[PDB]
Order: structure tokens, then C-alpha cells, then sequence
């Protein structure tokens, strides 16, 4: 099935910058969430999980249809906690009821990355809501207890190569694992609501110990109070991934540029953009607007 991008009727860049801005202003205001981490990280994860159900083989799942709004997908165990990002976006959607669900979930992720001082992420509109029966089944999002071979094979289904996977994993600088949500506990670093290449630096430079958490799952822990999932740690066990981790640990601009591309791609899998669709938008941050 082909999903053709269809611009919300009569809308243009300024309309979407207003939605961006409303998201960004609420991100600034609602700062208490998650022990003052704020909503940035969970909004990035929401964009990823709403996109990461995609299957390149048959074009099922993906960001286009905004299917997270249906109970099968919002109750996926893999999505535990993302309801906080959805609830954040509710008043945004009420103010701007013309935006599609897929466009709002993906735009929330773009807005969060940029407001957290991350790279610019070009973003295209035109996702169209699809019906409840187009919601993908549970089980398309990845397990965390696995090795590098798992990670590599997993991401082939999303048409991501080694560089794209290692870049995308850099988003694990953000936020934290929560025991009751995933069976893992702890942040990956100190700067967890500012977008940096810290994930790579910590992988290479902390002294990691393989421990069991209070849910009886293994994770890697450091004396600084940081953690890595087994799938994170797999990026330094596999020699191909390791080379790329070192590259991003040593070049912040390269990480930014490669993350931006990979994240846009993730958010756009499955969508056909007509030849005469608008160019991708690059939104100004609040800071750049003086707001
Ligand atoms: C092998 C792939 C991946 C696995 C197994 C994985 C697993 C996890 C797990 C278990 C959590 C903790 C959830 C919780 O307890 O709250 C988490 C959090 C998070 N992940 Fe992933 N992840 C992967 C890839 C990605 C990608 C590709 C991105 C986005 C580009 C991403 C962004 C995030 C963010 C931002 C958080 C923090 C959420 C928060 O603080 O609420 N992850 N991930």
C-alpha cells in the first residue's frame, strides 16, 4: 500500500511553525515532569516509537497513519510511559485541530530535539490519519536485552544501516530508563535534557560493571550513576559499531549531522512525497525567534 503525503488544506510553513512554537513553549513551561527532566526525552521517544513500527517489506506501520491514538498501539507494553507524551500533546492538538496525528507526533520529536539544543531536523508535513484497523500489532519495537547481531538485524527492517543505527542510538543521551516502565533503571549520563554526544563518550570512558537491577535484569552500571542497556553496550562489543561510536565521541558536528538525517529518515519511512510537495521545513527555535 502506498501512503501519499497530503498537505493539510491550505497550510504552509508558518502554520507549522506556530505548532512548533506551542510545543516548544509548553516544553519550557511544564518543566517539573520526571524529576525536572521535562518532556523533551519522552517526546523524542514518542516520535521514534510511532515511526519505528514500520516494515519496509509491506509498508505496514510507520508514522503516516498516527495509529498510536488507537488502544492496541498505545497499550503496547513496548510503549509504556509514552502516554505522558501523548497527554502533553493533547492541548496542542486541541489548539491546532487541523494537524494530522502523525504530523503532530513526529513534529513533537523534532521540536524536542531542537529545543534541547540538538541539530536542526528538516520536517515534512502531509501524514494522513488512517483507520483503527491499520494499527500495527504489538511486537515491532526492539528488545533491550539482546546483542549487536540482534540490533543490526532489527534495524534492517527499518532500512537503517550501521551508521544510521549508531547515530540514532545517540538519542539515549536523553532522559532515563524507568524500572516500572521497561525493567531497566537509570539515566545514561549527566546531560539528559540537553542534546549532545554524551552517550558515545560515556560508552567509551566510563568504567562499566554488569549488574542486575531490582527487576532481575542485567544492565551495565557506572560509579557515576549512569547505565547502559545490553543493546547500548553492544555498540562497543561489535567492532563495526565501535568504530562509529568512536567517530561520534570525537566529532559533535558529525554526530549532529548524521543524527538529523537518520531521524528525518525514520520519521519519513513509508511516505511517498509527490514531486510537487513543499520542500522540507526547518523550524526556528524559540531562542532564534526571541521568544
Ligand atoms: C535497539 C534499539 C533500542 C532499544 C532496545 C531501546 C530501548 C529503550 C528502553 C528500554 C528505554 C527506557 C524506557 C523507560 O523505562 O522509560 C528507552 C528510552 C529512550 N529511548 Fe530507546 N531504545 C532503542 C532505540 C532508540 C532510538 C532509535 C531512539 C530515538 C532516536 C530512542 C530514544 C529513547 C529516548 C529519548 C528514551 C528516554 C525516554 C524517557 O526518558 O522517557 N531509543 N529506550
Amino acid at each position: 500500500l502506498v501512503h501519499v503525503a497530503s498537505v493539510e488544506k491550505g497550510r504552509s510553513y508558518e502554520d507549522f511553525q506556530k505548532v512548533y512554537n506551542a510545543i516548544a513553549l509548553k516544553l519550557r513551561e511544564d518543566d517539573e515532569y520526571d524529576n525536572y527532566i521535562g518532556y523533551g526525552p519522552v517526546l523524542v521517544r514518542l516520535a521514534w516509537h510511532t515511526s519505528g513500527t514500520w516494515d519496509k517489506h509491506d509498508n505496514t506501520g510507520g508514522s503516516y497513519g498516527g495509529t498510536y491514538r488507537f488502544k492496541k498501539e498505545f497499550n503496547d507494553p513496548s510503549n509504556a510511559g509514552l502516554q505522558n507524551g501523548f497527554k502533553f500533546l493533547e492541548p496542542i492538538h486541541k489548539e491546532f485541530p487541523w494537524i494530522s496525528s502523525g504530523d503532530l507526533f513526529s513534529l513533537g520529536g523534532v521540536t524536542a530535539v531542537q529545543e534541547m539544543q540538538g541539530p536542526k531536523i528538516p520536517w515534512r508535513c502531509g501524514r494522513v490519519d488512517t483507520p483503527e484497523d491499520t494499527t500495527p500489532d504489538n511486537g515491532r519495537l526492539p528488545d533491550a536485552d539482546k546483542d549487536a547481531d540482534y540490533v543490526r538485524t532489527f534495524f534492517q527492517r527499518l532500512n537503517m544501516n550501521d551508521r544510521e543505527v549508531v547515530a540514532l542510538m545517540g538519542a539515549h543521551a536523553l532522559g532515563k530508563t524507568h524500572l516500572k516502565r521497561s525493567g531497566y533503571e537509570g539515566p545514561w549520563g549527566a546531560a539528559n535534557n540537553v542534546f549532545t554526544n554524551e552517550f558515545y563518550l560515556n560508552l567509551l570512558n566510563e568504567d562499566w560493571k554488569l549488574e542486575k537491577n531490582d527487576a532481575n535484569n542485567e544492565q551495565w552500571d557506572s560509579k557515576s550513576g549512569y547505565m547502559m542497556l545490553p543493546t547500548d553496550y553492544s555498540l562497543i562489543q561489535d567492532p563495526k559499531y565501535l568504530s562509529i561510536v568512536k567517530e561520534y565521541a570525537n566529532d559533535q558536528d558529525k554526530f549532529f549531522k548524521d543524527f538529523s538525517k537518520a531521524f528525518e529518515k525514520l520519521l519519513e519511512n513509508g511516505i511517498t512525497f509527490p514531486k510537487d510537495a513543499p520542500s522540507p521545513f526547518i523550524f526556528k527555535t524559540l531562542e532564534e525567534q526571541g521568544l
